């Protein structure tokens, strides 16, 4: 019937760059010696992939569209149709499913047909997404105050879209709009996660104003104890940057948002969830750090292959409902030939992630412009939503006021308190998104505005 990578939708965004080459055009060199409109083989234009291009600027991986124009020939496309080979293929470590071979299933029978072949680490050469772009700095900032009110660590869930990111060939960046800070209870050095109940109704607000979870963050801030600011810097080279149950919860994580891929052979291929860590740098200044977990590493959890080791820098393989094939990791030696180690019983955990690269745009245009609601699951720092502060930020005794309704949190309360219905919400959503002045009027022209209004007057 219908493959897999026939009936999947990609995101508007795939659709773009899958029609680009991504060639880097090229002017005529010392080189060259020919007019202003002729060519050679010194001002041809590059491929995205092109390894001098990238080492020249400092781009530590490709795209993972360059990545599929390297390993794919150009004519080979989902257009063709039946004749379409998907060059695509994610990592499957696992025993295959539905053995015809004869022997029981996996847990009771195993032929070398259906077992896993070798696993071998390499420093994955793509990335699925190449850059975090925070829409404003008071995104992080608002996150923070968690921690600065506290000197606890803090989790969040980065709301926000992808789109082109054009500083690298056909570049993918992640834009976040907003930080959800789940449930969950937090130390100086550590946090637990508890049950997200409402996860499905804050997902359905960020669609109401197109957002999507585009990843994680956390924190590993200490104060230096200089009454300045400035914090300590614990991960760096000899230390870690990401530890190994750090790797194992990012690498879950993404497994639960795979991306659809009309280029592989089951119609999803990685990841776009990304994940941050706020700490401190060489500077004692807090920042960020991006990374996406490999795809073999997020298959290695998938397959229960890995789990993390006493040492944060080393993950052990699990020995022997799972099944554990050969592990080996590539290191080079010094004559510079190829070697393959034993990752068994414990590797490096360098090998199981990408880094990205963060930053603010230029003039910050973000969609939520407002502050004026406190943030979820904040009582642990006295912060708590109430129907008041609904009243408050809707400034609802005060008639002759501008509409102010350009915050996420204050969204998702509006959300929860099941008052407008999915055609209002929406209107709403599209409101504090966009801004439209004829919009906020007809919002407040709905039956359902009013009746949120009346509610807010009697408290
Ligand atoms: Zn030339
Ligand atoms: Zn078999």
């Amino acid at each position: 019937i219908k493959n897999p990578w026939e009936v999947v939708r990609q995101s508007p965004l795939d659709d773009r760059l899958d029609k680009l080459d991504g060639k880097i055009p090229r002017k005529r060199g010392a080189m060259c010696r020919h007019g202003p409109k002729g060519m050679c083989d010194y001002c041809t234009p590059l491929d995205p992939f092109n390894p001098q291009y990238l080492e020249e600027k400092k781009i530590k991986y490709m795209s993972v569209h360059a990545y599929m124009r390297k390993i794919n020939s150009a004519t080979n496309r989902p257009e063709l149709g039946s004749s379409f080979i998907p060059p695509l293929v994610e990592p499957y470590y696992r025993v295959k499913r539905d053995c015809p071979s004869g022997h029981p299933q996996w847990p009771e029978g195993i032929c070398t047909k259906c077992q896993p072949s070798a696993i071998t680490l390499q420093p994955q050469p793509f990335r699925m997404v190449d850059h975090v772009e925070f829409a404003s700095p008071q995104i992080i900032d608002r996150f923070l105050d968690a921690w600065r009110r506290t000197g606890v660590q803090r989790l969040g869930i980065l709301y926000g879209r992808y789109l082109e990111y054009d500083a690298v060939p056909l570049g993918i960046k992640a834009v976040v709009e907003a930080i959800y800070e789940p449930p969950q209870v937090d130390e100086i050095d550590g946090i637990t996660l508890n049950p997200w109940e409402n996860e499905q109704e804050v997902n359905q607000v960020a669609k109401y104003c197109g957002l999507e979870q585009v990843g994680v963050i956390w924190t590993d801030l200490l104060d230096a104890g200089k009454g300045d600011g400035s914090v300590v810097c614990k991960r760096h080279a000899d230390s870690y940057f990401l530890a190994a149950q750090e790797i194992v919860f990012a690498a879950r994580l993404q497994a639960q948002h795979p991306k659809p891929s009309k280029w592989s052979d089951t119609g999803r291929f990685g990841s776009n969830f990304v994940t941050c860590v706020v700490s401190g740098n060489e500077q004692g200044e807090i920042s960020i750090s991006a990374y996406q977990m490999s795809n073999d590493a997020v298959e290695m959890v998938r397959a229960d292959i890995i789990e993390p080791s006493a040492d944060p820098t080393l993950m052990l393989v699990r020995e022997e409902t799972r099944y554990i094939p050969e592990v080996f990791y590539r290191k080079i030696n010094e004559y510079g030939a190829n070697v393959l180690e034993n990752a068994k019983p414990a590797f490096p955990v360098e090998y199981l992630f990408v880094t990205l690269t963060h930053g603010f745009p230029d003039s910050p245009s973000p969609l939520f412009t407002d502050n004026i609601f406190p943030i979820e699951n904040r009582e642990y720092v006295g912060e708590a939503q109430e129907v008041s502060a609904v009243a408050k930020a809707l400034k609802v005794h005060e008639a002759d006021a501008p509409m102010n309704v350009s915050d996420f949190h204050l969204l998702c309360f509006i959300h929860q308190m099941s008052v407008l219905s999915k055609e209002e919400e929406a209107l709403l959503c599209r409101v504090a998104t966009l801004h439209d002045l004829a919009e906020s009027f007809q919002l407040r022209s709905t039956t359902g505005w009013q009746t949120l209004h009346m509610i807010l007057q009697s408290t």
